């Protein structure tokens, strides 16, 4: 029902500059989508997702996972992904196309570009940055009062990553042209996580893929793709069950580097799992790490050594086996992924490597994800991002409304120590509600900062609202 | 003279094992090549490249590029380029090509993984840590001295991070196999930068590319993939290429962010060069750049974003130009590269963008690379990297060749403190001699830390050190 | 008239020369700042000065010079013509203008609006606003500034309100000591008898204690009172 000419749109949704002149040309042989990865990989937040931590804190040069490696390799699984889609599956995935479009280098570039922008504006200090700017969001716009009682401003009650990574990617670049990085069409499309708003009441995806001010660009994605509200992209599933593979294996194997367990005890997870007792995919990776641990003892190595090289083995093992699975399941199930009506939650689920990934899920939850430590790195993020959402709306009330509670010297210095651009956006006159606009620029200056920004400036701004609190 | 079908090999170093099940693949429609750019993605160090800084220090949240961002930026462009030459210029680069090799999966996979590995095996703290512990080795292991006399100890005398990350990707794994990564003959030919070792005298490179002990290694490589001493793997010349114009171009950009000049600054310093005044690349680079640069004058920007913007279009523009160029000097002199007897310095010099490349240099010199903070931070790095080199040299110095002055128990714990596989190494029967094996030891764990880690390290063991000292 | 205009071209030159020195700009930065303001694209004045400025950093350029001693030496010359110039051109506005001064009813604002230096000093005063006064260092300097001056204030208001009107708030220990930390002559002032309301003297002599502190002073100060108000603020 929907045709992969329109899904894979090369277009930019910036008009296209008349007066460029053969000089000023920078493709230089390059597919639209290749320039959208190359535009992705450069920008600013690419490189600042180095500083942001993933699950474990990123200074203990225990080589873990940050938000920069966790894209990068995401990134790398659907590109994978997408070699093996355009090269192999081509007849099967790929019926009808035009010849305008070069599968070959679209599809893996595609794959690649929105694997490494899954996160982008994700806020700090893990999901529980999420979840704290949620909370903080809840007491300070309350649903009951007038002001708020609109369910728009859930988009801040229920403050999603999604939706802020695709305004950040679209509109809070340094130009104030509601354009940003100008990525293809298809690009724009297949990030969109969940094609909803707080606004709609869609049973299917339980979290909104886009903000309120967003709603005229995803308008115009849409109209521009042939998709409509609820129905995802096809390479969004893709990305998104990349993502779900490369976190729950790369979880485990930082769970066991870190000391929180061990091989063994993973083995015996995955082998006394209910669901994992009899799955095929468990059983080949379960015979094969045993087979590859049993050599290796052979071998002369430390504790650690040997924990390390069978955790690496596993990772190998447990990622082939799961890239193909996705595969083999979005091969099969390519016919309802192009209904205009797809109701399909999640590719893994409906792959054979869905009980491999569940179990693997539940470890790292168990283990890792709730460990003392992790707890309260969380609990003490959490109060870093209030604290500072408390100081900087200090300087942000009324701003829009027309109160005057925000003339405080210390009010003025927070407002200025917002940056340029989210300020530039805030005070454009629009059709957005004021106080819309005052959380927004809150949320926007919030879930750019990474976690040594974030603490520094909470330590500055505490340092400087002294005199202002007595 | 040299066939693309050599240069191109895909076999690997390790033999096929023979006893392995259909279970136990996880190529899962993988070109050889692409795994290997998945195995040097997912090693280790790559993602301890992260904690190793490339010029400018980390902590600070400037978005300044660290070796694993600029090992990403130079495989993006080594990838770019080679999908220029498999999509667009294959007839005139690739000639009596075997139909088996797949140039669209392999040229642009061996780029980028060449291009990912170029640094992986540098010492921390920058340039300045490997010449930091070339001058420890000159004074620890004295040239006229019997036991330091010949000239393979200059290895370690003249130590370089290329040498080191062959050794790194090829032996020092946790594995001791002498297979390492077991990546394909094809990246180890062009990971090989300088095909020349120590003892050999050859005019035509400065550096030695590798070690005596991975003399065999090379050896078997060059038999393996058609090149001999002094030759260069054609897509060598393509990564170094790569590796200039990135780290050129965004240093530059990281001066401009830092605060050290402006954007006016360099267009200045481009405009006043001798050699740029009449370069047609960089006469439109300058005439792009000012003609963006009015556009976003005409908007309303703080000027420090008219200058971050103007130099992200500086960037845009001038590795578009460098890229072109590069992709035209190789296309041109593709025979010359195939010659078995290829003199050619760098990629860049045949190039029209020589000029360009050369005053980026000479800006990032001048004005990075000299600058007082960066200078400061070289001497204290050399300072932490000759401290730690001392306290381990008390402990390693004699364990091979027969004394006993490593026996204290300050001597064995800095022993037990260096990792494993090292030491694994180290313990080894083989043909190297006991000095050699130490001073092989000390580089290998040197090189191998990052700049957090080296500090906390030196940290410790001088407050360990604090009895035997006095 | 003379006075004030030498006080905005020094201030207004050498804040310049001041923010290129501490980084926050650069030699080139300036000149296309004048090049390009709307103002100082036809006026005569800047475009002399940057002729000048340009001809003299080429002969520097041949010389051998690193690029923080380029940047000063432009830097320099560039207030030598500048300062050369607006003082040549407030002197011919003086000179001109002398009758209208003389007048009784005198309406000129000031002086180097009457003067062809008028578009080369605006043009300055908005480049050191948007370079140097509105610095990140700067503005915090301000706040921490801010906050020092009015803690001080408010812990020397709790020693000095009801001294002149009757009210005997001020008798804490703590009131009696930050009053005596006070200079001898302000309080002497405060304390002669006059036509001025009482609130209007203790006001005043607030202002007199805090407006002839120093910066280092009055940190110390507020330091030593902070250190010493803490039984009264519990
Ligand atoms: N610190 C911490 N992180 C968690 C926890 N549970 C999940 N995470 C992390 C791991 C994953 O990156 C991610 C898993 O959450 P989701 O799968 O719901 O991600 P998202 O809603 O963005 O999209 P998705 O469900 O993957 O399609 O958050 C937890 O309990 N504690
Ligand atoms: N901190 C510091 N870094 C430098 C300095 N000079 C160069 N670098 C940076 C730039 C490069 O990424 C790298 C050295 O560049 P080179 O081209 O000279 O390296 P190499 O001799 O291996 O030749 P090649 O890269 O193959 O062209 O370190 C310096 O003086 N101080
Ligand atoms: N920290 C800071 N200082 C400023 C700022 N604007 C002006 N100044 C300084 C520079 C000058 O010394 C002086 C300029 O203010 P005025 O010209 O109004 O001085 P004043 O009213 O005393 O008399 P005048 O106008 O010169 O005849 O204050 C600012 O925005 N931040
Ligand atoms: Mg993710
Ligand atoms: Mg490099
Ligand atoms: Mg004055």
């Amino acid at each position: 029902s929907m045709h992969w000419n329109d899904l894979l749109n090369s277009n930019r949704r910036k008009p296209k500059n008349e007066k460029k002149e053969s000089s000023q040309d920078t493709s230089k042989g390059r597919q639209q989508i290749e320039r959208d990865y190359d535009r992705i990989l450069f920008a600013a937040p690419t490189r600042r997702l180095a500083d942001k931590t993933q699950v474990f804190p990123l200074d203990k040069n225990d080589s873990v996972r940050t938000r920069l490696t966790h894209s990068h390799e995401v990134a790398n699984l659907s590109r994978g992904i997408g070699m093996r889609l355009a090269f192999e599956l081509e007849d099967d995935v790929f019926k009808d196309v035009s010849e305008d479009i070069c599968l070959k280098r679209d599809v893996p570039a595609l794959l690649a570009a929105i694997g490494l922008v899954h996160d982008m504006g994700n806020p700090p200090f893990g999901a529980q940055g999420a979840k704290a700017m949620s909370e903080w969001f809840t007491k300070n716009l309350p649903e009951h009062s007038d002001n708020y009682k609109d369910k728009i401003y859930g988009d801040f009650r229920h403050f999603d990553g999604n939706s802020q990574t695709l305004r950040l990617v679209t509109k809070l670049q340094i130009l104030n042209d509601t354009y940003g990085l100008n990525l293809t069409y298809a690009t724009l499309a297949s990030m969109i996580k969940y094609p909803r708003s707080s606004e709609s009441d869609s049973s299917l995806w339980k979290k909104h893929g886009f903000f309120l001010s967003e709603k005229d660009v995803v308008q115009d994605i849409w109209n521009n793709t042939g998709l409509s509200e609820g129905v995802r992209h096809p390479f969004t599933y893709i990305m998104e069950a990349c993502d779900d593979i490369a976190y729950s294996v790369l979880d485990a194997e930082d769970i066991i580097k870190k000391g929180f367990a061990s091989f063994h005890d993973l083995i015996d997870f995955i082998q006394s799992n209910q669901f994992c007792k009899e799955d095929d995919v468990a059983k080949r990776v379960i015979e094969n790490c045993k087979k590859i641990h049993a050599d290796y003892a052979q071998q002369k190595l430390s504790p650690a050594e040997l924990n390390d090289m069978s955790m690496q083995m596993f990772r190998v093992y447990a990622i082939a086996e799961l890239v193909d699975a996705v595969v083999i399941a979005f091969k099969d199930n390519i016919n309802e992924f192009l209904n205009d009506t797809c109701e399909i939650k999640d590719l893994i689920s409906c792959s054979s490597g869905k009980n491999l990934c569940q179990a693997l899920k539940k470890f790292d939850s168990s283990r890792g994800y709730q460990h003392r430590s992790v707890l309260k790195l969380e609990l003490e993020g959490s109060n870093y991002i209030k604290g500072l959402m408390d100081m900087l709306w200090l300087g942000i009330k009324g701003r829009a409304t027309g109160d005057t509670q925000y003339d405080t010297p210390f009010g003025r210095y927070v407002y200025g120590r917002i940056s340029e651009n989210y300020r530039r956006i805030f005070e454009q006159e629009n059709n957005l509600p004021a106080c819309y606009k005052e959380a927004q620029l809150l949320a926007d200056a919030i879930s750019g900062m990474t976690d040594s920004y974030l603490i520094a400036l909470h330590d500055e701004l505490r340092a400087l609202h002294q005199y202002e609190c007595r």
